[PDB]
């Protein structure tokens, strides 16, 4: 029989123990992620380490077949991932201490304690505490305390190992035929076979930057009117010209700008659009809003969140008594086994990251029946640029009002907009530039623009030109600020977020299309239109079995990262910022310093 046939088969057979294989290990790396342990760490990085060794192996056994003789298409692109030697082309007993790396990075941030300086017995986890605090205090000084402290205290433990970790890491991905590590993680967006669909590397780079400038605009003026309503809260702390302190930003990284709205809301007195508040005050707990969020997908064809998920998705911190990393995160352990790990709060926050979560899961299923080694989301964007697909429209006061956290509320004043447009731009723009930024500079080092003893150098210069924000405390090259930022010291590309902010949109602008919409998209609901859900699902089922350029034209009109229907949410916010900023200063000064002084 054909040569294209020991392969229809090879990975079939592989397809199949693989799975389990994996299921094996994504259930004890689950034990961990749940329970710290030690006896669950084991457990973990010995189902893995076989999946390593059974992948190892079935790469060899795999390449045994010539590259192309093999038509298909997707037999082939499927034979591609297993062709290439793992992280096993590293020094077998070597990439054991990448793990070792990596699994510490992992504990340290799950684990690592601030201890209050007055009461060396009150001691803080990053969640709760060094988190509530830089969300909630307005005290500039608990605020610097906690950021220093927590980059100080554990930060600096991280450096070390993540030293070893960009070196180890790399030296895999170049014996790979990557140029780094960060060539590597920029692969996820490329795609070959195809013509005209063809996205190379070295693209993701120079296109991020192009859609970067039209976004510059919209930024400053973000950012020099929260420099000011800034001030008015910190006076004497912040100059009127020189990118704000790193603390006041509304949470340890200033990641997301979410919680500066109390700080900034432009008309305080109009209705609450952060029904943070009114979620309390109706006693919303965890499953009430997994269950609320899961009514959402339902309304719009896709469906209802599995049985199975529902008794293993550990959706609340189980407190003191078993210690798991705390960050969101949806699992998929294949066989059918889909769960959530987050230690929900009734936040507005937690209220659309379970949006996000459950995105995550509904597209997780939605590609389930396709072939495992293929079963993935176009690209990372995709991914992420799902959950927020719902957000966008399960926070529109509209749907916020209908769905309980908001009674009848005053009609929809035109300037509630600007005042509920004003968060998502906190939330959504404040970003754009900080998930640049950082990712930027976590290619810089792979690549070796940055000499380990220039890190703390450029992550600062850069924190200063490009995301517009100054560091409170000199931090010296014993640092490591871009490694206590989870996705840093535990894996995780960061850019799927830059890009997934930008599809956010182009697949929205056509989903209320696709409902019947006719007002700006910042007012378009999506909510119970299958017309809507319906077509999405016919996106997300298709895995990574398409080049995202095809399948994302196929969806929304373009091939590729669209900047404009983004500047379209915001053109009623901006052109306002405009006004505003008026009197105040657009930009900010590299030079500056809240210290120097
Ligand atoms: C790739 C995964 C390992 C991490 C990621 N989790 C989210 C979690 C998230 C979504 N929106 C906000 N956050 C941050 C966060 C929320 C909460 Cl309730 C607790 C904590 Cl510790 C962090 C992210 O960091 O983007 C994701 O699901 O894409
Ligand atoms: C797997 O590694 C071996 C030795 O390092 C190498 O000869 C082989 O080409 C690699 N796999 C492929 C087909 O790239
Ligand atoms: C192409 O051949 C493969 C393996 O023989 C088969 O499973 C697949 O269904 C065919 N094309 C598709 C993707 O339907
Ligand atoms: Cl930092
Ligand atoms: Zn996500």
């Amino acid at each position: 029989s054909t040569i294209e046939e020991q392969a229809k088969t090879f990975l079939d057979k592989f397809n199949h123990e693989a799975e389990d294989l994996f299921y094996q290990s994504s259930l004890a790396s689950w034990n961990y992620n749940t329970n710290i342990t030690e006896e669950n760490v084991q457990n973990m990085n010995n189902a893995g380490d076989k999946w390593s060794a059974f992948l190892k192996e079935q790469s060899t056994l795999a390449q045994m077949y010539p590259l192309q003789e093999i038509q298909n298409l997707t037999v082939k692109l499927q034979l591609q991932a297993l062709q290439q030697n793992g992280s096993s082309v590293l020094s077998e007993d070597k990439s054991k201490r990448l793990n070792t790396i990596l699994n510490t990075m992992s504990t340290i941030y799950s684990t690592g304690k601030v201890c209050n300086p007055d009461n060396p017995q009150e001691c803080l986890l990053l969640e709760p505490g060094l988190n509530e605090i830089m969300a909630n205090s307005l005290d500039y000084n608990e605020r610097l305390w906690a950021w220093e402290s927590w980059r100080s205290e554990v930060g600096k433990q991280l450096r070390p190992l993540y030293e070893e970790y960009v070196v180890l890491k790399n030296e895999m991905a170049r014996a790979n035929h990557y140029e780094d590590y960060g060539d590597y993680w920029r692969g996820d967006y490329e795609v070959n076979g195809v013509d005209g669909y063809d996205y190379s590397r070295g693209q993701l780079i120079e296109d991020v930057e192009h859609t970067f400038e039209e976004i510059k605009p919209l930024y400053e003026h973000l950012h020099a009117y929260v420099r000011a309503k800034l001030m008015n809260a910190y006076p004497s702390y912040i100059s009127p010209i020189g990118c704000l302190p790193a603390h006041l930003l509304g949470d340890m990284w200033g990641r997301f700008w979410t919680n500066l709205y109390s700080l900034t809301v432009p008309f305080g007195q109009k209705p609450n659009i952060d029904v943070t508040d009114a979620m309390v005050d109706q006693a919303w707990d965890a499953q009430r809003i997994f269950k609320e969020a899961e009514k959402f997908f339902v309304s719009v064809g896709l469906p209802n969140m599995t049985q199975g998920f529902w008794e293993n998705s550990m959706l609340t911190d189980p407190g003191n008594v078993q210690k798991a990393v705390c960050h969101p995160t949806a699992w998929d352990l294949g066989k059918g086994d889909f769960r959530i790990l987050m230690c929900t709060k009734v936040t507005m926050d937690d209220f659309l990251t379970a949006h996000h979560e459950m995105g995550h899961i509904q597209y997780d299923m939605a590609y389930a029946a396709q072939p495992f080694l293929l079963r993935n989301g176009a690209n990372e964007g995709f991914h992420e640029a799902v959950g927020e697909i719902m957000s966008l429209s399960a926070a529109t006061p509209k749907h916020l009002k209908s769905i309980g956290l908001l009674s009848p509320d005053f009609q929809e004043d035109n300037e509630t907009e600007i005042n509920f447009l004003l968060k998502q731009a906190l939330t959504i723009v404040g970003t754009l530039p900080f998930t640049y930024m950082l990712e930027k500079w976590r290619w810089m080092v792979f690549k070796g623009e940055i000499p380990k003893d220039q890190w703390m150098k450029k992550w600062w210069e850069m924190k200063r030109e490009i995301v517009g924000v100054v560091e409170p405390v000199p931090h010296d090259e014993t640092y490591c600020d871009p490694a206590s930022l989870f996705h840093v010291s535990n894996d995780y590309s960061f850019i799927r977020y830059y890009t997934r902010t930008l599809y956010q949109f182009q697949f929205q602008e056509a989903l209320c299309q696709a409902a019947k919409h006719e007002g700006p998209l910042h007012k378009c609901d999506i909510s119970n239109s299958t017309e809507a859900g319906q077509k999405l699902f016919n996106m997300l089922r298709l895995g990574k079995s398409e080049p995202w350029t095809l399948a994302l034209e196929n969806v929304v009109g373009a091939k590729n990262m669209n900047v404009r229907p983004l500047l379209n949410y915001f053109e009623p916010l901006f052109t306002w910022l405009k006004d505003q900023n008026k009197n105040s200063f657009v930009g900010w000064s590299t030079d500056w310093s809240p210290y120097a002084d």
